[PDB]
């Protein structure tokens, strides 16, 4: 019970910060979130000996590609827990416990294969889940490891508070998929200008919720720049995979997924800076004016990319 996770001096300080970087070490990353749900949530939230052995099981069933992997999660999972301690007072308990294990648990089993992939080469999940398809199935993933004996960390919740947590995770883990985010920014956008919104209606968390998920997903762009830039040639490493298999497939794929359009990368950055993270984050900093920071990351390396175009890098 009196067990604390401490991290070096240098994680200690860093890691409170929207630009943390996780690091090379596999094998620290387990007590990083341990310590990040603690801070959060709390040292009871969950049993350490269940949560420990919940962490391990999800790590085994991500798998070895170059983006959607178990580091993927853990730093998305990061972006959650700065997120949730720089507003902390706007949170339900319930939430914070849900929204950590959201984030770990958001992309499971991924092959590096997008939505589209899946339903041109006619994969089983695609007739399973018409929509959302990789999304549902990451969900489905999370209920089967949640249901392994010794592994039921929300176990000490009562019957509705579960089903309150399970719904939350759902719904968070659905809003991952992009093709969602942009009717629920718009929504947002046009509830917050009108002064419509309202935290205490169920409905409007779940949006706010939803672009916080689209947020940190996404947190690769509000790193260093050093970071940003490194974490795009894991990004493209699936998206050129994803075009080859296209190709095997007797479809000539978008440019951004072929590889021998490498070229217009710096201004494929352009267009997706412009038409998703500037707007996620400028939405985000409306509702949770605490979370600026992932904005002025993102404006900085969206400046970054147009420097790369114009040969300055
Ligand atoms: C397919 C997953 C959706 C996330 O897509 C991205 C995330 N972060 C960056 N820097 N680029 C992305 O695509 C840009 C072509
Ligand atoms: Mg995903
Ligand atoms: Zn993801």
């Amino acid at each position: 019970g009196l067990m604390q996770f401490t991290l070096p001096v240098r994680l200690c300080k860093e890691i409170e910060l929207f630009h943390f970087d996780i690091g090379p070490f596999e094998n620290m990353w387990p007590g990083i979130f341990v310590y990040m749900v603690h801070r959060s949530c709390g040292t009871s939230c969950f049993e350490l000996e269940k949560l420990c052995r919940f962490i391990m099981s999800v790590k085994k069933n991500y798998r070895r590609v170059p983006y959607h992997n178990w580091k993927h999660a853990v730093t998305v999972a990061h972006c959650m827990y700065a997120i949730l301690q720089n507003n902390h007072t706007l949170f339900t308990d319930l939430e914070r416990k849900g929204l950590l294990i959201a984030c770990l648990c958001h992309d499971l089993d991924h092959r590096g294969f997008s939505n589209s992939y899946l339903q041109k080469f006619d994969h089983p999940l695609a007739a399973l889940y018409s929509t959302s398809t990789m999304e549902q199935h990451h969900f489905s993933q999370t209920v089967s490891i949640l249901q392994l004996e010794g592994h039921n960390i929300f176990s000490t919740l009562s019957s509705s508070e579960y089903e309150q947590v399970l719904e939350i995770i759902r719904k968070a883990i659905i809003a991952t998929d992009l093709a969602l985010y942009f009717g629920n920014r718009k929504q947002l956008e046009e509830m917050y200008q009108t002064g419509s919104l309202n935290l205490n209606n169920q409905s409007h968390r779940d949006r706010v919720i939803g672009l916080m998920m689209t947020a940190c997903d996404l947190c690769s762009v509000t790193k260093l720049w050093p970071v940003t830039k490194l974490t795009a040639n894991d990004i493209y490493a699936e998206f050129w995979a994803e075009g080859d298999e296209m190709k095997k497939l007797g479809i000539q794929p978008i440019p951004m997924m072929d590889r021998d359009k490498k070229d217009e990368v710096p201004q494929g950055q352009l267009g997706f800076y412009n038409a998703v993270a500037i707007p996620c984050y400028t939405t985000l900093t409306q509702i949770l004016p605490p979370t600026e920071p992932l904005l002025k990351a993102c404006r900085d390396n969206l400046s970054q990319w147009e420097k790369v175009i114009r040969g300055e890098e």
